[PDB]
């Protein structure tokens, strides 16, 4: 019965890490997740982004990927849920062999949440 | 490309339009039971769907066995972006139950100025 | 991760890079259509997704459509998709 919706619901919501996770990581200094801000949109745009977080446009991964460090978690996020810039660069990085997720809510889960921000 | 029909089918079959829900809650044909995922905290503002059973995501797992089996329920949480809708379908469904996640969610169908459970008097 | 590795593959097939259709809209080449499903980008043609399966016959089969969703969501570009894809169209959802 709904097998098929199942499959897919699972698969689908593997993609993902919580956002409760993520924010205990960063108060606790536990070293467990590296936040990627992978939006191709300018500062000028963005404004604002999530605390701590690394500006790795989801357009340059491919060629900055050297950057990252392989024996890391990665935890991509973009403007919406809707946006697609968050799964293309998770399916870049898994792609390439690198263990990450995509921010369940993304940054508009996070600033509804009225969690920690910068400029 | 048969693959994108495929996803597209089953990825759409997770959502029930608003119109239904809307034509089913005026009808009286009762058909649907909406359950307000969201966190609590949230819920205290009332503003849930008109008719909608506060049921935080968190505590659905829990709280299902309340719910009659003969009904289709709808889910949804303050904004479609979420995965907390998703969340509470997989319960659901998992259990045995039919349901759909309501499409726009609660910002969408408050965008569409339709039917709040408290409303001006 | 092959599951999360397809079924991205295919979830993202779906979509059209915004940098594509918009220097197509300036590059004279005039290839891809936009439409606004929603039931402004200039020039782009308003066709709401529930009279798509009707109007659909009203449409260039040697151009590319790209469906519009205003209001960013991830349910009303695909129902248009669907009706598109099914009957033979060239089509994404804008990204
Ligand atoms: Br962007």
């Amino acid at each position: 019965m709904n097998d098929k919706k199942i499959e897919l619901l699972t698969t689908y919501l593997s993609l993902y890490i919580d956002h409760h996770t993520v924010l205990a990581d960063m108060q606790n200094a536990t070293g467990k997740y590296v936040v990627l801000d992978v939006r191709n949109a300018p500062a000028q745009v963005k404004k604002d982004q999530i605390k701590g977080a690394i500006a790795m446009p989801a357009k340059d991964l491919a060629t900055r990927i050297g950057e990252l460090d392989p024996a890391k978690t990665y935890v991509v996020y973009d403007w919406t849920g809707g946006t697609t810039l968050g799964k293309t660069a998770l399916l870049v990085l898994l792609s390439a062999g690198f263990e990450a997720y995509e921010l369940a809510g993304a940054l508009e889960g996070w600033k509804g949440m009225q969690l920690p921000l910068e400029h």
